[PDB]
């Protein structure tokens, strides 16, 4: 099944499902409110601090998504935002895979594909947010690697929303504030967002969600 790659369509009665770590936790509530007020569209926000794809033993996102879609066929959109908890070696069965090796990347993308397969089997449109620039230089290098691994694999398959340049006003690197008045989009920990940054990314998500009236499409 081939979803749209530019935007996701929602009809009355659809639900939007939000998944990911603390990056999603702060953004999703703003999108939930806009969906409800603008379109009457309900949503579920299951994002959870410290989670990711590398350690399903802590929290298993592929399995959670598989089970949520089975129980809630009214979900038509899955939005995903994660990354910063994942740049670590991890075990797989009998093996121990090292961060950014060929085998590590292959297993990481297999977990990504499991999420896409669950969604697409159920005709669910996937929206996936790119990883922001980080203030810590080592973490930023890990996230630039992971963001490129994900985007190279996902482009053309789903809807992608880059965040790094938007949050930096185009500077091509982490910034604390953006301009005539400076606005702070990032929190003091150099990873997460202020309320203004959360709202900005929620607006970027809403640009990718298109309400479909009952008289569309036309014959």
């Amino acid at each position: 099944w081939k979803q749209g790659t530019e935007a996701a369509a929602v009809r009355s009665g659809d639900k939007v499902f939000f998944a990911g770590d603390s990056l999603m936790q702060g953004v999703a509530p703003f999108v939930q409110k806009s969906l409800k007020q603008q379109y009457g569209i309900e949503s579920a926000n299951l994002s959870k601090q410290s989670t990711g794809l590398s350690y399903p033993s802590f929290f298993d996102w592929p399995k959670t998504i598989e089970e949520t879609l089975k129980k809630h066929p009214e979900i038509s959109v899955l939005a995903v935002f994660l990354g910063p908890n994942d740049p670590w070696d991890f075990p797989v069965g009998k093996r121990y895979l090292k961060f950014a090796s060929d085998e590590w990347a292959q297993e990481y993308l297999k977990r990504v594909d499991r999420i896409l397969e669950a969604a697409h089997t159920h005709r669910v449109q996937v929206v996936w947010l790119g990883i922001p620039y980080m203030k810590k230089v080592k973490l930023d290098g890990q996230m630039r690697y992971l963001d490129k691994l994900l985007s190279e694999h996902l482009k053309g398959k789903i809807i992608l929303i880059p965040t790094a340049q938007t949050l930096s006003g185009g500077k091509g690197r982490y910034t604390d504030s953006v301009n005539g008045k400076p606005v702070r989009y990032r929190s003091k920990d150099g990873i997460h967002f202020t309320a203004e940054g959360q709202k900005l990314l929620a607006e970027k998500i809403m640009e990718k969600i298109v309400f479909e009236p009952s008289t569309q499409p036309s014959s």
